[PDB]
């Protein structure tokens, strides 16, 4: 339903993100404690969803680091960045060092969550992973902004971490 | 179902391990360049499936490889350490490096593994990762050897490494 590309190959990604003025449709990810986590538990709160193929490349990108690091500095705000790498491989992830309201949340056992959000790759070697997006979500769960980058090596823009 | 333990606290596994003396059903996993890979791609061979929770937790055991290494002290062995980690980071695995014949698969896209292999933890924070356990199947593809662990976090017994 959705056309990124990937090593000059084009990839599939399942049903359409989230459109803004729509009401964010509710999910639950692993933490870096197997615990569960839900929308619901950021309720109140400004929620910048950076979704990633994998966040544990080895390479710490300065890019990366600094969506990460305009994202929390909106009010009120919280950053979760999202893969299917497991809990155990999140912690490597070094695009939010300091950075106390960026939660790192896995995705391995709620596949559901990807197609929700239409980021899930459906074919390719990626098959399996989440594509890279962003969606910004309000204090009352109303999505503001998303974007799903065309080239998944790709960084999105630094106006997404910043919506309202 | 079959029950276990993880730090002592009991944990349901799906299903049943295959047993000695059952047929060794086929399965496709995911090796390290994301490439699919079925059990039939080592026909002629006695398999050893070492399952983990995981093979990426910052800590490397001394009996992981020993196990591995002993293995491969049988003819004609190929060791596949299997576990939900995914390509990325199963290569860190400290168990495996250094040895041949000793790869490692994820099953990251492939969760009905663990079901037919009666392996998934179905229920705890571990939830939707494989149980610490090791099947050997031999050339006619038959099981010959398993062990479901008792507690997770401990390693199985070495005469599992040596089955036949």
């Amino acid at each position: 339903s959705q056309t990124v590309h990937f090593q000059g190959n084009p990839v599939t990604v399942a049903n359409s993100i989230p459109q803004a003025g729509s009401k964010a449709q509710t999910f639950t990810l692993v933490a870096k404690d197997l615990s569960d986590v839900t929308l619901g538990q950021f309720a109140g709160k400004r929620k910048v969803l950076n979704i990633f193929p994998s966040i544990d490349t080895g390479v710490c990108a300065a890019s990366v680091r600094k969506f990460n690091q305009l994202a929390t500095e909106i009010d009120n705000t919280v950053v979760l960045c999202i893969s299917a790498d497991l809990p155990f491989a999140q912690s490597r992830f070094c695009g939010a060092e300091g950075l106390n309201n960026v939660i790192t949340l896995s995705t391995f056992r709620n596949a559901e969550f990807l197609q929700a959000y239409g980021v899930a790759i459906a074919d390719g070697p990626l098959k399996g992973l989440a594509a890279r997006a962003v969606v910004v979500i309000d204090e009352n769960d109303n999505v503001i902004f998303s974007q799903l980058v065309d080239e998944i090596t790709t960084e999105p823009d630094y106006e997404a971490a910043l919506a309202v």
